[PDB]
């Protein structure tokens, strides 16, 4: 009702129109200039061109998601100094156009990851899924990483061998593309060969080293962001665990605390993605919002469901997964109200994040799972929760 409701739109080529977005009830668009090569500067011209298309629909461009961080920055090799300079200028250009929140990630090599893009739920709709056994089969029988066996239980290894033996040639190709070619929003894509040689750049890069590389980026970017009035909102790792022998360093509350200890400026903040942090049971989403609320500048309000094997998860309906959506929304609303009580008034934009593929969308070739109807449904569910919390606790 008063909640700042936003919606990820990929641009003119997105099958979801800006009319669909408005009818969904979003007043704000989340988007990026996806066509601009990784690490190059986003010109004012390109920015204003996207901004105008959105304003034309009677919407506003609320959040950027994402400005990509070149791999040379994450490995701290090659042209990193130039890429950082460009990233800085992108932020200058963005703020000059009046776009003041930037979402970004530090997932190395791979972005957000799923093994199955078309998992049929009992109601007949389709969800994204991360099957631990599918993923083990990829790592040990397709990628053949040495020695990936250390990331798995004996039983999972036996199961991975069995699943692989039932896979068709095309099952194996699809699994591979699913994992490495890039899902919607990802700024990197690989063939198996490209992927395998890219992993080698990380043979001497452990958790501590990646943190060091991230620190170089933050200390360079945050002062520019602060100077220019832009707030940075880091998106967590998805899944928030180390995969493929590579570290993942935006997964837990310790990692969030590390980021604040590294750069104190308020320009250094967070995207509270409940779908991603919520994958692992040990993340206390509500505590995360209580502790880091002042720095939460963007939320993704979706939910996942862990299965019998707790590393296997699929995307749930927004109110029926592992995320206690009531408690999460309550904490966000309480954060917005303390801002208001400290004198300001500074809402936290939300987007429904992912949706199931359902109704008309089942007959379409869709961006997984950025189809419209499922995302509309999640948006509406969360709208309702938030409105009732406003009336029950803040009327
Ligand atoms: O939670 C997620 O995985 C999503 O929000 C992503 O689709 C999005 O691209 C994020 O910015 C991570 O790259
Ligand atoms: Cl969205
Ligand atoms: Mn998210």
């Amino acid at each position: 009702s008063h909640m700042e409701q936003t919606w990820r739109w990929y641009g003119p080529n997105d099958p979801v129109s800006l009319a669909d977005v408005r009818q969904a009830g979003a007043t704000g668009v989340v988007t990026a200039l996806h066509h601009i090569p990784n690490g190059e500067v986003w010109s004012v011209e390109e920015i204003l061109k996207r901004k105008a298309i959105i304003e034309d629909a009677g919407l506003v461009w609320s959040v950027v998601e994402s400005v990509p961080i070149h791999e040379d920055i994450k490995t701290h090799t090659g042209n990193y100094e130039q890429w950082i300079a460009n990233y800085q200028q992108t932020l200058r250009n963005l703020a000059q156009c009046g776009i003041r929140t930037v979402c970004y990630n530090f997932m190395p090599v791979l972005d957000w990851t799923r093994t199955d893009l078309e998992y049929v739920l009992p109601d007949g709709s389709k969800a994204l899924r991360f099957d631990q056994i599918e993923f083990a089969a990829f790592e040990m029988h397709i990628l053949k990483r040495p020695g990936a066996e250390a990331d798995y239980t004996e039983e999972e290894i036996a199961q991975a061998a069995e699943r692989f033996a039932t896979m068709s040639d095309e099952d194996k190709a699809r699994l591979t593309r699913n994992i490495i070619a890039g899902l919607p929003g990802a700024e990197e894509g690989y063939t198996l060969d490209q992927f395998r040689k890219h992993l080698e750049l990380y043979k001497d890069i452990d958790k501590a080293k990646l943190r060091e590389n991230f620190a170089v980026f933050l200390k360079a970017i945050i002062p520019v962001a602060e100077e220019v009035g832009v707030r940075m909102a880091v998106h967590p790792d998805d899944p928030p665990r180390p995969i493929l022998g590579l570290p993942r360093i935006v997964s837990t509350i310790e990692d969030m605390q590390w980021m604040v200890d590294t750069v104190n400026s308020m320009a250094n903040g967070f995207t509270m993605c409940t779908g991603s942090y919520g994958v692992r049971a040990d993340n206390d989403l509500v505590d995360m919002i209580k502790q880091f609320g002042p720095r939460i500048y963007f939320t993704h309000l979706r939910s996942t469901m862990r299965e019998d094997n707790p590393k296997t998860f699929h995307e749930a309906a927004h109110l029926n997964g592992d995320v206690d959506m009531y408690e999460v929304v309550k904490a966000i609303v309480e954060e917005e109200h303390r801002r208001k009580a400290e004198g300001k008034e500074d809402l936290i934009p939300m987007r429904p994040d992912h949706g199931h593929q359902m109704l008309d969308d089942l007959k379409k070739k869709t961006n997984p799972g950025y189809s419209a109807i499922g995302r509309l449904k999640g948006l509406a569910e969360v709208r309702g929760v938030e409105l009732a919390i406003q009336r029950a606790f803040f009327s």
